[PDB]
C-alpha cells in the first residue's frame, strides 16, 4: 500500500532536516521536494515511504548500457516513483516514464550589476570580460558537446589556458564569483539561489537551453499520467511557485 | 493513411508561403512549425495533411463547459496531431494528450539596453519605471489572475489610469517600445524575436513563469509517447535549436 519513492539529497531540494536525536523516517528529511511529494500524496491520496537511493546518484548508463541511479531503481522495480529533480532527457525516456516537469530551467549568465553585458552572445563576440562554468558539471558538459557555432566557440574560451576558466564545484564557482571578477554558467535554479543571498549579483538575460525536472515512474506506472496532473493543478494554483519561493527564499 | 494536421497562423510557427500563383496543399504554409512536422514524420515515418483550425482558435471552455479550437478538433478526432503553439495547460491536458514540451517560454521584460534595472522586484519596488503588457492575451491575463503579491501589485500598477500603460497587440507594443519609454512584458519568444530586428532592445532578467509547446493529440493516442521520444532526440541532436534560429533569427 505504501509507494517507494526513490531521491537523492541535493540542496534545496532534498535534505537532511537539522536536529539532535537521531531521526529514522520520512521525518529526517525537508526541502522542495519532499513538500511536492506531500502534495502529491494528497491530491493523489496515497502513502509513501522516501528511500535515498543507495548510490547516490541520479541515473546514467556504463559501457555496456548498464544503468545506475534512480532511474535504475525504478528500471527494477525497487521504488514507485522518483520525486527528485531529476532531468527528463532522451535515454532516460526510453526506459522509464516521465512525467511533465514541475520545474524547468536552463543554463544563464551569473554576473554582476551596472555592466553592458546582457547577452551570452555579448560573451562570444569579445575577449576582456572572461567567463566559465562548473568543472565536470551539465553546464560544462553542454558547451563541451554542443555542435552550435557559438558554444563551441565558448567552449574553445572556457577550456583555454588549462581550463583555468572552470571551477571544481558549485560553492567554489560562488565563491569565485564573490571574491574575483569572475562568472559562473550554471543551471537558472542555482542562479536564482545565489542572486537571493547576495545582492550584488544577477542573472544576465535569459536561458541558454532548456530542460525540464520531472518525476520519474517505471515503464507503464499508472502514476505517471495522474502525477502530470496533479503538478499542472499546482502549477495553476500558484503551489509550485509558493514552494520555490520558501525553499530559494533569501 | 495520411494523418490531419491542425494547426493555427501564428508567426514565425505557421505562416502562409509567399507566392504568386494559388497554392492548395502543404506547400502552401512554412514556419517553425511545419519544419518540426516534417522532421517528426522522418523520424516516426507518417504522411500528413495541414489543415488550418476552422474557428482559429487554439482551445477553450464556454460557460457550458464545450471546447472550441485545435483542441476541439482533437477530441472530436477531426484530427490526429496538432501541431502548433500549442500551450500544455491543466484544464487542456484532461482533455487531450500532450507530448513534452517542443518549447518551454515564460514571460520576461521586454527593455532598453543601459539601465540599472535588471529583475521584474526592481520594478514592483519603484514608480519611475513604468510598464505594461498586451491587453487580453495569456500575459496581461497571467498579472490579472495572479495570487502572487509581487505580481498582483504589478496588476494593481499596470491596470492603474484607466489601463493606459496595456495595448492592443503585439505589433502594436513593440512600436510602443520603439517610439516611447515604455517596456512590454510579455512571452521571452516574442522577445527573443523582437530584439533579433532591434539591437538596442534587449530581454531583462528570466523568466517569470513558466510554461510548454506541446504537440496535442486526442486522449489515448498512440502517437503521443511517440512524438514526446522524438522531441528529445530533435533537442539531444541540436535540431530544435537550428530550427529556432531559422525563423527566429535576424
Ligand atoms: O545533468 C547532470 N547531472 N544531473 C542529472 O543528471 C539530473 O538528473 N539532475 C541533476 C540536478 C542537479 C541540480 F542542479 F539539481 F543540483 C545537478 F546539479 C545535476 C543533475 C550531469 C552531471 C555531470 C555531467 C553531465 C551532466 O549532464
Ligand atoms: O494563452 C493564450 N493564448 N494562447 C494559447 O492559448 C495557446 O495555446 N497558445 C498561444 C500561443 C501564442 C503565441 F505566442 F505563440 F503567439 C499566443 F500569443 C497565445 C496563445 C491566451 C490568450 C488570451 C487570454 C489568455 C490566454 O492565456
Ligand atoms: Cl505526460
Ligand atoms: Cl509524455
Amino acid at each position: 500500500r505504501t509507494l517507494i519513492v526513490t531521491t537523492i539529497l541535493e540542496e534545496p531540494y532534498v535534505m537532511y532536516r537539522k536536529s539532535d536525536k537521531p531521526l529514522y523516517g520520512n521525518d529526517r528529511f525537508e526541502g522542495y521536494c519532499l513538500d511536492l511529494l506531500k502534495e502529491l500524496s494528497n491530491i493523489l491520496g496515497f502513502l509513501y515511504d522516501v528511500k535515498l537511493v543507495p548510490d547516490g546518484k541520479y541515473g546514467a548508463q556504463n559501457d555496456k548500457g548498464e544503468w545506475n541511479g534512480m532511474v535504475k531503481e525504478l528500471i527494477d522495480h525497487r521504488a514507485d516513483l522518483a520525486v527528485a529533480p531529476l532531468t527528463i532527457t532522451y535515454v532516460r525516456e526510453k526506459v522509464i516514464d516521465f512525467s511533465k516537469p514541475f520545474m524547468t530551467l536552463g543554463i544563464s549568465i551569473l554576473y554582476r550589476k551596472g555592466t553592458p553585458i546582457d547577452s551570452a552572445d555579448d560573451l562570444a563576440k569579445q575577449t576582456k570580460i572572461e567567463y566559465g562554468a562548473v568543472r565536470d558539471g551539465s553546464t560544462m558538459t553542454f558547451f563541451k558537446k554542443s555542435k552550435i557555432s557559438t558554444y563551441e566557440k565558448m567552449w574553445a574560451f572556457m577550456s583555454s589556458r588549462q581550463q583555468s576558466a572552470l571551477v571544481k564545484n558549485s560553492d567554489e564557482g560562488i565563491q569565485r564569483v564573490l571574491t574575483t571578477d569572475y562568472a559562473l554558467l550554471m543551471e537558472s535554479t542555482s542562479i536564482e539561489y545565489v542572486t537571493q543571498r547576495n545582492c550584488n549579483l544577477t542573472q544576465i538575460g535569459g536561458l541558454i537551453d532548456s530542460k525540464g525536472y520531472g518525476v520519474g515512474t517505471p515503464i507503464g506506472s499508472p502514476y505517471r499520467d495522474k502525477i502530470t496532473i496533479a503538478i499542472l493543478q499546482l502549477q495553476e494554483e500558484g503551489k509550485l511557485h509558493m514552494m520555490k519561493e520558501k525553499w530559494w527564499r533569501g
